[PDB]
């Protein structure tokens, strides 16, 4: 089958480009200076925009499609949605687990997301749910790549037994060690806590990823552990904070200094736009702060950082269709990242960035890497952004794996008209 | 043609219903026990959402596609956009602007929208816009009803004869008198806009629509007069107040009296989200307020709220398809209406909230009136917000005008499935 894709826009380039294909790989890019014809073997991307894969950084696959059981939250907060889940996670089986995390996995395949980090609530003496997706990332995976971070949800030090179920997590084969500093009992636990989870990815050979600070509390400064430790290790790449969220809320001064900290530590940062929107501001009255964290700085900065969906349809957060061009318009909205070329340049916060937050290896649309690609019917990121467009192929090991063919909207005027909303 | 729309759900309502047509109106409503077979003249809502049309409360089609014109805003906020928009007002021709507002409109019909009310700058000895807009209402009768509000843009009294232009647009017949009294020099000025604006709506026997302290100022307080000169005159429902992004801004107690005479005074408040949260909170460092009006707490108290996308690739707002659902998702998130009942009962603030605002006389899903009325192809309000549904079909007196055939997706898995995101 596939030996070409023909006629394709590609991110901050100039005209068409056509992307050879061979065993499964990338083979050679070569510009075009017209419209190539269709042939049999050759995908059209119709001078529609070639990306390599969007990615998930963050979601919930044992939280997902139980937004509701068995009750709301309600106040919309962190807080009580840890409560929610606690009385969901009693009520878990291995089928469970698989049915819902296969539901949103398979909304991902059709939005051309061929790479998943999911975190999985390891507080529980049972690892139901981690023994269930552990099954699922091989069932998946010749549609998606999916890495599994052990999420000490209720903590490390606060839970009991909670670092050795999160040493078993790591034994049972999770590539991402978590850790929830701010929900630990005390300041001294949450430090305490980072040691121990960098000395469990040390022993393993494993990634981080800490849920870092997502509260609205200036005091909250665990990023600074977690970006010293990673420094001190030298193992920036590997290592990652999502949300700091309280960072929205850190006077400038201290900022600016522990920036120069994140930037030299070379620490990863993922912001989860619907949701923070969602959980954050809410003791405030008015005027209610955002509540993401620093996302334009860090970009100014040449900080990594990148978006997740973090829950769809679970216990934090009730929409969602698993989509990141959806993500990706709520956190360019709320960070006013709202120039034509921070629009544009927005596909790399759930392309490029995201993909070097999960330290991938073979991502992108380079001679010698897997062909792996999706084709977005939109001249830019910047269209592809502002019409929401569906992915009109996603293409994984040189084979199509997802397609759409778009909605078709025709208004009855003098005549009938097709309406497709450019531009 | 059209006799029946069939298989209907209804907003709040059980089971499924019969919507029958006679001459162009609604005749009947009948509940149905089951689902109906499909017959000719029969249009077939399968079990979707049948409403009354989508509104657009607040809009500026004289600045609608001229996003980047002659220059860019840039600094994202109301005082540079208004800049960008004198520099593109100045070359305005009456050609220009009909076919940028018909460009528009035709996407607003395609979204399932029948009521627009469009602002209009005047602010202008030429009056080029409001003259083309006038011919533009004529025009897309047929399939938009279509207000003209005369908006002073660079004031009534900070503007060289301010008040005798804004006369002069209502002695040429747009419908709507406007005012902005955040933008005049002083507050006295301010004040003094607001007696001659409601002076000229009832002289001419016109509505009132005040652009009302969009600025992150907590002494922005016009809207007390707005309301307190509609409850005066006994107009009420005739008056709408845009934006009151100050609202966001005061302290609780101002905010608790005011609310008194809000609800006593019966006027219209339109929020404007995807707009609010990109203009708003430019003057913050961090934490950055969200700067939406009250809108949660104005629900609670009975008080007329509803949305509008005000700029659509603007000197204001550079995105847009014209989307209502799309700025109803926005609202929800930034006003955590987060909520099920109040996801779900969201839908009002893009329809009947939005039409009472414009002083509708025949809207709505009941015997005897017009029969104007979209299908969506989803369960409930929650469910089209959550999938962002297109508008499957757009009825208008009875005919459809507007139809989409939706995307179609399919994962090739172990076998191909087709996914449709639901739940
Ligand atoms: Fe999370
Ligand atoms: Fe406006």
């Amino acid at each position: 089958a596939l030996q070409t894709i023909i006629n394709a826009r590609l991110p901050g380039e100039e005209g068409l480009w056509q992307i050879h294909l061979q065993d499964g790989k990338i083979s050679a890019i070569d510009a075009q200076s017209g419209v190539m014809p269709i042939t049999e073997n050759s995908l059209d991307a119709e001078q529609g925009l070639v990306i390599p894969p969007f990615v998930e950084p963050h979601i919930h696959l044992d939280t997902t499609q139980t937004a509701g059981q068995p009750n709301w939250n309600q106040s919309g907060t962190l807080f009580e949605g840890i409560e929610r889940w606690a009385e969901r996670k009693a009520l878990l089986t291995h089928d469970d687990v698989k049915q819902r995390a296969w539901q949103t996995l398979k909304w991902q395949i059709a939005n051309g997301i061929q790479h998943v980090r999911t975190h999985v609530d390891v507080s529980d003496a049972t690892l139901t749910a981690l023994k269930a997706m552990l099954e699922v990332k091989q069932e998946v995976a010749p549609w998606i790549d999916l890495q599994i971070a052990a999420f000490p949800q209720e903590g490390i030090l606060s839970y009991p037994n909670g670092e050795a179920l999160l040493e078993e997590a790591l034994r049972l084969g999770a590539d991402v060690v978590g850790a929830i500093p701010h929900f630990e009992f005390t300041r001294e636990y949450g430090v305490e806590s980072l040691h121990k989870t960098f000395a469990l990815a040390q022993k393993y050979d494993r990634l981080i990823d800490v849920h870092c600070d997502e509260i609205d509390d200036e005091q909250s400064r665990f990023v600074e552990t977690v970006a010293a430790l990673a420094h001190h290790e030298g193992m920036g790449a590997r290592v990652t904070a999502s949300h700091t969220t309280a960072m929205h809320s850190y006077n400038g001064a201290y900022t600016s200094r522990l920036f120069r900290l994140l930037k030299m530590s070379g620490i990863n940062f993922v912001a989860n736009p619907l949701v923070n929107i969602h959980l954050q501001g809410r003791f405030d009255t008015y005027p209610k702060r955002r509540g993401i964290t620093r996302v334009k700085e860090m970009l100014e900065s040449g900080i990594n950082v990148c978006f997740g969906h973090d829950d769809v349809c679970g216990p934090w957060y009730p929409l969602g269709t698993a989509n990141m061009l959806q993500v990706l318009h709520m956190g360019l909205h709320v960070c006013q990242l709202m120039g034509y070329g921070q629009i544009n340049d927005g596909l790399n916060l759930i392309t490029h960035h995201s993909a070097r937050t999960l330290n991938l290896q073979d991502y992108g649309i380079a001679a010698g890497n897997s062909a792996n690609l999706i084709i977005l019917p939109a001249e830019n990121g910047f269209d592809a952004l502002r019409r929401q467009v569906p992915v009109r192929y996603s293409v994984r090991g040189g084979k199509v794996i997802a397609s759409t063919q778009p909605a078709q909207t025709t208004v009855y005027l003098e005549q009938p008209e097709a309406i497709d909303y450019k531009r």
